[PDB]
DNA sequence: ATCTGTACATGTACAGAT
DNA sequence: ATCTGTACATGTACAGAT
DNA sequence: ATCTGTACATGTACAGAT
DNA sequence: ATCTGTACATGTACAGAT
């Protein structure tokens, strides 16, 4: 039933090809720029994160997104009014004059400054590239990246997520975070929390006290580990294994998604890591391989569909790595755009989804 | 039954803490004398290997496995002929004097001459500790190991293994090797054989050719991985997961045969490692967790008994990283051998193993 | 002379195409 | 199925630095 | 660069429940 | 017996400091 719509969300290998080659160029040119000549972001390291990285981009290659992260190391982290995924960076005893000095205001690490800079030389860098058609997005607001819009023929989106990377443990907001122990288990869930977190711009544009030095958690990186290893057993998807449903219900949901939001403008509020996010949870309510069978496909999606209806009614869905951090909440989303997207779910749902079937 | 004799084959956390104690501080001084005191053992390394680091060791904490790996880089492996297991380690370009240079006979490096330098080194560190009741044991031939004996009132033994550490890919011999892609995946394999591989002193005094020149490989390292994740499941004897009798049956099988071992003098060719390589063989048959219920212990014991005979009947136990090289080889042991033990195996078994009722 | 950094080699999982 | 491109991990060459 | 503070796995020990 | 919860113990990772 829902076989030919993935057939449809499938990817071509020629689209892929063709996207990767341009795209791989122009983000090691401005890896180079960054890091070879005097930049304060020397020493920036590249992380391929998102959908595409995920293998859970569906239609087309044409979103891309690249971590440029940058270790900072004697660090002082201040949560930003008990919100659990909102922070302000301080440093602790900077021995010298330290690269990032420029970026300081008050007393804080600025992201607006460190982004302003980071997007200047981005912007300076692209000038140059005279063999692609590469232009620079205008900045959004609550965006953490410089996008470049590439013309590949076909038109290709490229996020530039500046990121700060912490070796230390992670904040104590994501203590009760990450619920994968009946799942992925204590060893994987322990050796994941061993790795760096990061920290991106939050870039709110509402004027609000701080605002500009306000950072804001993430874990692209863990969540792409969680992805390629999804399975309550090792070999599951492998050459050895059972494929699940899981990575196709995601897809199906993300498609669904998309599909509403580009036909409804009350549905601008939404995105796809609110369906990740939502997964998650299904995922950790449900561990067991056999209960991602792609022998139903259609029941474990129409369950995704009633949990993720619940988390809208309910106006609730906690942050996988921080429970404290609603993105459903009255203060992020008015309950009428939700009681919306519930209506407009449960109609597709029990209609045979037709705008599955539509552009 | 088997629960009983597991209940007196557990080891005593007492005991555990006051054999620990000791054993890690002369291993450390060891450790110490060898790292400083400008020996060409300089730079060597510790990882702890064997059943007690498993947690499969038996009854007592009286016997520990330590290797001191060397990690020696441009060695170019020569076959000793379509062993698969056996070496010559030569070098490609002999890069400085290096301090192997005493070690090689001109382009072979000696293993038994390398030994001699690691031996002697640890009996005259062994000399200078007075706090501590240890002595170093006569050598075995046949054993790669310095090994210590400490009268810490109980005797525990240590094995000091001299190890070459190789950062290259595996030989060509362990290719088809390591047969987990159905039970533990390709990732984790790949991951496995990503990691270094070690060659430690063959060390027969048989006379033959090559007799000090000889070295094998060892992949102790990677058996203490796999024993400590040894399920299908990620969550397999975690604190949030279901647990096995994998260990509980390798404990079991381990102690009939060194019950018979005990008894019996017709039995010296024989050691834990041709058990534990069987089970490694059952556990790739058997991939699934439900495979190992704690509540079919016997039948699972039994399971791998009826498949140990079977080796010892088509005279063919296949090293589990090296196909190519049979264990129960006539080279190995002789055919009179494999049948005597097959003979009280049998009986063990059919009498409801008196064997183990006893001290 | 040797040492270091860059980036070319090499091997495989994932998933597309047939 | 087999074949196959991409992404990502590690190993190793060698120019150029000391 | 050697040494050291935090974190949690794996395991034993024993009592209270079932 | 069987199970379970808490106490208790060793081993191992590793960032960061000196
Ligand atoms: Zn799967
Ligand atoms: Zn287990």
């Amino acid at each position: 039933k829902l076989k030919k719509v993935l057939d449809k969300l499938r990817l071509k290998r020629k689209d892929i090809s063709e996207a990767a080659e341009t795209v791989n160029k122009v983000v090691e040119r401005l890896l180079r720029r960054m890091q070879k000549r005097e930049s304060e972001f020397k020493g920036v390291e590249q992380l391929n994160t998102g959908s595409y990285y995920e293998h859970v981009k569906i239609s087309a290659p044409n979103e891309f997104d690249v971590m440029f992260k940058l270790e900072v190391p004697r660090i002082e982290l201040q949560e930003y009014y008990e919100t659990g995924a909102f922070y302000l960076v301080k440093f602790k005893r900077i021995p010298r004059g330290n690269p990032l000095s420029h970026f300081l205001e008050g007393e804080v690490l600025s992201a607006t400054k460190m982004l302003s800079k980071f997007r200047k030389i981005i912007k300076e860098e692209v000038k140059e590239i005279k063999d692609i058609d590469v232009s620079v997005e205008k900045e959004k607001p609550g965006s953490p990246a410089v996008t470049l819009l590439i013309r590949n023929p076909e038109e290709i989106s490229v996020d530039i997520i500046l990121a700060l990377e912490s070796k230390g443990s992670w904040p104590i907001s994501t203590k009760e975070g990450l619920p994968i122990q009946g799942w992925l288990g204590t060893k994987v869930r322990t050796n994941l929390r061993r790795e760096p977190f990061y920290l991106v711009p939050k870039n709110a544009k509402d004027g609000n006290s701080f605002q500009g030095e306000t950072w804001r958690l993430s874990f692209s990186h863990t969540e792409k580990y969680i992805l390629n290893n999804h399975g309550i057993e090792k070999t599951c998807c492998e050459s050895s294994g059972a494929k699940c449903c899981r990575k196709e219900c995601l897809k199906l949901m993300k498609y669904l998604l998309e599909q509403l939001k580009k036909e409804f403008q009350e549905l601008d509020a939404f995105c796809s890591y609110h369906v990740k996010t939502a997964i998650f949870h299904m995922w950790t309510q449900d561990p067991q391989d056999s209960q991602w069978d792609p022998r139903n496909l259609s029941s474990c999606f129409d369950k995704l569909l009633a949990f993720f209806l619940e988390c809208l009614r309910t106006e609730k869905l906690d942050h996988y790595f921080i429970p404290k951090f609603n993105l459903f909440s009255q203060e992020l989303i008015d309950r009428k755009s939700k009681e919306f997207l519930s209506k407009k779910i449960e109609y597709e749902r029990n209609n045979g989804f037709p705008i599955f079937d539509k552009l």
